[PDB]
């Protein structure tokens, strides 16, 4: 518990831009693409006020546009006079992906239309389309092979604050050991992990803050519309706010909270907000209503593990079962608890041989030993219970390829 | 029940079956079978015959048929053991995990087969487990993946009898022949025998 991520104090004008979204379409090959970007503000609406949105490779501007406020009718009652929606065509765009993480700089200017900038909000654009198709989940049109690991934010001495040495230690590493992905086990990062992954190049599965596993049955609050708008908030304020990063590819809608009726609200209202990305969502058996992508947790390559209601066939027959058409990709796999990842090479050699196993999420990236001192002061790495903590489970708390100072098992 | 139209022999396979000049002659294949066999019970599935490649000849039965019996699924395994022309994935001697990627009709391992982007269909090999000689090497394999795979129901065993044919010597003592026992020639020797079971039916 405690104040455990950054304070900050921000100014912003009366007149301001409260909110802006970025997407990028693409024609048939990629060789075209609009960026469109929405644009909102709050404060006082004049007609003189103005939006111009630049796209920059560099320290070239590739692209401009400039609007007054009102976007287009939507209704009987009209449209958003508080907002506009700027449209940028960009020709022969180079596309971001974890490979080649080309990236340009939108600004976005709040502006008097005679000359005065107001303010600037800003981000980077990855060009790149997400989409699963025929049963693929495709990037640029290309199906991924997902060589994924869940990570969890774990500092040995400083608990569960993060500090940007880490985490480029950690995406170095994982980038070194040919990882291209990362899923945020399990809620939503540290802000300057996007900019990260969007800067060195991985896919990112943002998922809600959202596990009620020691509920019983685990969908107790899940399927409990008194629970929805808390569980609303944490889709929903997720999503607001990590939309616009080029790595995220994937929505997730949290984890191991069963499947209740709350995640198939939560999974309709992301896919309306942002048709952009897939949303997956693993509880209730991994293949449910809420899911876009079969995401199971620890299924085999080979052996069926057929548990009542749950069960976890092998990721082979899963792809098959009757009716069946999505993608699967595991969300987790391949404990690395100890002495483990036995068995690695046959789920790699699924994945290559089967056009919709499309990989997974090692469990998991780093052991989440914490630091004790001993009475001649000497380190000493500590896990579940070193703490006086009961109940407590143990060594569970270490399934890492890496240790918590990074050094690699 | 599969109807009388085999064209193995020609280069490409579907050089017939994709020539409009023998649709009649296809046609009537299939539609005299199905005008004789349609009334009994134990035929569930229609077959466009074997080894024809795939043409449009092929399309456009699998279509007659669809519509004057709806009845009873069509299946053909010519062009790929996928096409168009078939209600059911029907490959011959496709394997349980091994793919056999060959150009333009790829036999894919079954369970693989199943899952391509887009694929929905059952999956019943025509022709499995080829049984010449001493074979059948590998059979349980395709059973444990039958009964893991929902949507693999099976499949026919090639085949039943071995095509040997009795001989005389000079005593008058018989004997079973093969392929160029005749003075046929060429011919392709042992090849006829693939059975389960000898020609006069003592099992292998
Ligand atoms: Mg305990
Ligand atoms: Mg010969
Ligand atoms: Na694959
Ligand atoms: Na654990
Ligand atoms: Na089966
Ligand atoms: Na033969």
């Amino acid at each position: 518990s405690g104040i455990f991520r950054d304070v900050s104090l921000l100014h912003k004008p009366t007149t301001q831009i409260s909110d802006f979204h970025v997407a990028t379409r693409f024609n048939d090959d990629f060789s075209r693409a609009v960026l469109e970007a929405e644009v909102q503000m709050c404060g006082e609406l004049r007609d003189y006020l103005r939006v111009t949105v630049s796209l920059w490779q560099g320290e070239t501007q590739v692209a401009s546009g400039t609007a007054p406020f009102g976007g287009e009718i939507i209704d009987e009652r009209g449209g958003y006079a508080d907002r506009v929606t700027l449209r940028l065509n960009v020709e022969n765009p180079k596309l971001w992906s974890a490979e080649i993480p080309n990236l340009y700089r939108a600004v976005v200017e709040l502006h008097t239309a005679d000359g005065t900038l107001i303010e600037a909000e800003a981000c980077d654009v990855g060009f790149r389309e997400v989409r699963i198709e025929n049963g693929l989940l495709l990037l640029n049109g290309k199906p991924l092979l997902i060589r994924g690991v869940n990570r969890h934010e774990h500092h040995p001495l400083h608990g569960q604050v993060m500090d940007e040495q880490t985490m480029v230690q950690d995406i170095l590493l994982m980038k070194q050991n040919n990882f291209n992905a990362v899923r945020c086990s399990h809620y939503p990062n540290h802000p300057l992990w996007y900019t990260l992954c969007d800067r060195y190049g991985l896919y990112v599965v943002d998922e809600a803050n959202i596990e009620t596993n020691g509920m019983v049955p685990m969908n107790r609050l899940t399927d409990d519309p008194r629970w929805l708008p808390a569980m609303s908030e944490r889709v929903t304020r997720m999503v607001q706010r990590d939309r616009n990063h080029p790595s995220v590819i994937i929505w997730s809608l949290g984890n191991e909270s069963g499947h209740g009726a709350n995640h198939d609200a939560l999974y309709r209202w992301i896919k309306s907000v942002d048709p952009s990305r897939p949303v997956q969502y693993e509880g209730g058996g991994a293949d449910t209503t809420a899911t876009d992508i079969i995401c199971p947790m620890y299924a085999r390559v080979d052996e069926d593990q057929p548990f009542p209601a749950v069960p976890k066939w092998s990721i082979k027959k899963w792809l098959s079962l009757p009716g069946e058409t999505r993608p699967l990709i595991l969300c987790e796999y391949a404990h690395a608890m100890g002495n483990s990842l036995g068995g690695f090479a046959k789920y790699w050699q699924a994945f290559r041989q089967y056009p919709r196993l499309q990989g997974g999420f090692v469990w998991d990236w780093v052991d989440q030993s914490l630091i004790k001192y001993d009475e001649n002061g000497n380190p000493w790495s500590a896990y579940g219970g070193d703490f006086g903590d009961t109940p407590n489970d143990r060594q569970f708390c270490m399934n890492g390829l890496v240790f918590a100072d990074r050094t690699p098992h």
